[PDB]
């Protein structure tokens, strides 16, 4: 067939009940996720096509960089409770991998401040409990499709994307075929 199990995609050997539709794994340390996202631009060019009323989930993982790779996890659930992903993705990248200026959690907070979120927004947000259940949100999902490298995308809870099963010459070509491999799953 022209979607073919083992090739552009995986099926799981043990699907996961009442997980989010369209779920995508990456650590700000994950060098291939620097280019997915930003490079690429898997996540939203993923979105863009998706049929009408599936939504997009994206997670970070704490398996990458130690320490500062959990701080990374709990600024990342504040960014999707302050809803600023759309500011501090690129910087965040950055930071960690391109101008290696994120050293420590203050260096994570120092992103969010320059992108303009208040100190005590960030602060507030960072101990609340409400990011608490996010940062539980992202690691029960990864511990669900026994995650262990990242970039990583899932579909219902049952289909894992196989990218390496893709022509990389062209980063346009294989973007939109990662793309639309996601629809169809979606519409499986």
């Amino acid at each position: 067939a022209q979607y073919e199990d083992g090739k552009q995609y995986t099926t799981l050997e043990k699907p996961v009940a009442g997980a989010p539709q369209v779920l995508e794994f990456f650590s700000f340390f994950c060098p291939h996720c620097y280019q997915f996202e930003e490079v690429l631009h898997i996540s939203d060019n993923v979105k863009k096509k998706l049929p009408e009323g599936v939504k997009m989930t994206k997670y970070h993982v704490n398996f990458m960089g130690g320490d500062l790779g959990k701080d990374l996890t709990q600024a990342w659930a504040v960014a999707m409770a302050l809803g600023v992903e759309d500011k501090v993705t690129v910087p965040l990248f950055e930071g960690v991998q391109k101008t290696q200026t994120i050293r420590s959690a203050s260096d994570i907070r120092d992103v969010f401040i320059n992108a303009g979120i208040k100190g005590e927004e960030y602060d507030a947000a960072w101990n609340s409990f409400v990011v608490k259940s996010l940062v539980a949100q992202q690691e029960k999902a990864a511990a669900d499709v026994q995650l262990r490298g990242v970039p990583a995308m899932f579909v219902n809870g049952k289909y894992q994307l196989n990218p390496q099963g893709m022509d990389t010459s062209n980063m346009d070509v294989f973007v939109q075929q990662y793309a639309d491999t996601v629809k169809y799953l979606s519409e499986k």
